[PDB]
């Protein structure tokens, strides 16, 4: 009934949308979960929706010692990591044009530099045998106007989950990336998209679970599109 | 607890390794499960082994008339289909020099034709916000030695996820295909694996779970790889 | 200049359309051609519009003995093949329901059947270092209604290359997909596609021809979209 | 005979290898060349070697002003840019636990920093109907060892080639990636490979060229593979 149970979770972007969806549905696996966010007051929110098994951890995940920190807290309260998910993600629009440094910076910094770290973070802490899971998007493989850093960026983090998938497959640590299409989170899409609606959050968390689960055990280094089937027709 | 709960579901290809272990993964999720096969004797003793909720029906999904018969008992003892995974598949060897006209009917008749009419004939029996699931493989999209066939019925496959999606979406029918890798069934694959090991059948049952189930409701017409990260890296 | 020089070439599907524009790109820049057709009308047309270094040759490319004399033919005229243009192809739109086993057996007769022999009777006259190239299409990748059987055909064309780079690199002979886009021939496209507007068959035959000339030759296996970037964005 | 008859190329990371090659063919092509890198000496020597029709520009892609710099250096002797390849790219190997913040930030100002700026500031000279070619790699859809940031560069950058296909649709700008695999330049890639050799960089310069010239011109926002089939088999 409880496919996670007794496991330890990490989730970064943990007190938004996706994040918080992913959270509950965790915890309703039997997980023990830590959110991780920069804002403490939407976290502790977040925790107490939640309600319990939840830990919530202040930690800017592009900062490396928020990440010691949230490490050290992890390592204290629960020892060890079976599922990772890493999700912090942020979208700003600019075409080629109005780029910035600036805003090059925000976008690869959230997107893939502070993944990088997470994960790098988080090695000691996994478990032989663990599920760690990328939030691309599919704006990773398509042509979208303006949105040229952050597809680019969720390119990488795709790109990621194949490295990764090799250099840790001697621990058996599984990697995948999940590709959201339109999620409905704090028309042009919905029109284009066969199931005719955007995504509501637990859709997208059931799909993580998928890939935290034993049931994708099998499953390493792919990109699973919820997306309604956007990019698949 | 119970994933599938009162669903009908049919999978063809229902007697040997990946239908078997499906199979069983679905009654256990509470589903009640139509096995579809040539041979009663093994189709018998698959349903032996499955235990509950289970009836086997002698069928040659490359004729037409066995579909239709199938789908007349389907409709007189349960009335509606949830879940159809259309898995019949067959693999003979030749390289391209070796190709006869025989060996090449074999192969489109039995993974693309019976395919496409075990699908069509499901039509009216299919419930609205059903699911469909296709065995395409990790063939589909590799080059491999004397698979000419094979390989490119298995890439036809693939396609049909994409055209179906399309056009049941209307009725919100999620099609996907599931493409397997090395499956230990009834070390040249394994060692270019990055998880080391051939699939067991219950871990592709698993993710074809994932497609059945609700926890997929927004993935559609996507090609999901179950092959330890073959073709991933 | 001459990009083919005293190459030989042959190429199905040769008297309408793409084929026929390939055709006069081959001679243009130096090719002597085959060109292959089932009616002998259009063909000598073509053969006069293309007006030199050209053979016509009737042949039903579905047909095994019309390969065997098409490859008599060509023994005896030039000897040794150089470029292979499989580009005989046929569409009809039929959706699932519609489908019945005559339009099933057309388009996979014409599409993959015809093109795998084409391809296994080349294979006694195709010149170590030679470059062979099938036509497969947008449609192999995309959910298109009504198309069911020709996207289905043309991803198995896809898949084909693949294979066959891997059988036939003792030889060096490369082999290469194109899949065009909307191609000007005997709206809707148009919108979607970036460059705003529909190919025409000399943009295709260009694109061919990089394939066929040793600007290619580091190039395998691959699926050339010419589509003006539809499938791409 | 010259296919790029009095066009304008600049050509970014120019003095060594394949960008050394390019230059030659697009000479050879009839073109007039810019070479754009950051030691002086080795550009002087590429020039020397090039021997007619070319320009060597001293210029650091990561530094605006030295490619504010470089742009009016091309407007006052040219004043427009037919063709734009943007391939200055480097390479280090840093497992995921090795990775540090000085790594990350080498790969990333190198391979996606300096090519978003390098085409930014270009747009202004860009002829419309001009051609943009874009560096990335084999890495960028592979799981290698030791490779997480540039093989993540890299996928940035082909997912650049989809954005600026739609937002320069307008000027009909082409914008393409060459994906190379293993070129020899200043055995384990080799035993993969279906051509069982490493690339020649004139087969790479010869692809790139297709890019460049008009018979792309129906080709927008594609990834090429020149790789010998590695990634296609």
């Amino acid at each position: 009934a409880y496919r996670l149970l007794n496991k330890t979770a990490v989730i970064t972007g943990g007190n938004s949308g996706i994040g918080l969806a992913t959270a509950k549905r965790f915890v309703a696996e039997g997980a023990y979960v830590f959110i991780v966010g920069r804002r403490r007051k939407e976290l502790e929110q977040a925790a107490a929706e939640i309600g319990r098994n939840v830990t919530a951890v202040k930690a800017d995940v592009t900062k490396l010692e928020d990440l010691d920190r949230l490490y050290a807290i992890v390592r204290e309260q629960r020892g060890s990591i079976d599922v990772l998910f890493a999700n912090s993600g942020a979208i700003e629009q600019k075409t080629l044009e109005e780029i910035t440094p600036e805003h090059y910076d925000r976008t690869f910094d959230v997107n893939v530099r502070g993944l990088i770290f997470t994960v790098q973070k988080a090695l000691p802490l996994l478990r032989d045998g663990g599920s760690v899971i990328l939030t691309s998007s599919v704006a990773g493989v398509l042509g979208l106007q303006a949105h040229d850093t952050y597809s680019a960026a969720k390119a990488a983090v795709r790109s990621l989950a194949r490295t990764w998938t090799t250099e840790l497959k001697g621990r058996s640590i599984r990697v995948n990336a999940v590709s959201p299409g339109a999620i409905d989170t704090p028309a042009k899409f919905a029109a284009a998209t066969p199931l005719g609606r955007v995504g509501r959050p637990e859709e997208l968390a059931a799909a993580v679970l998928f890939l935290a689960s034993d049931d994708s055990s099998y499953v390493a280094g792919i990109e699973l599109f919820v997306d309604g089937g956007l990019t698949q027709v």
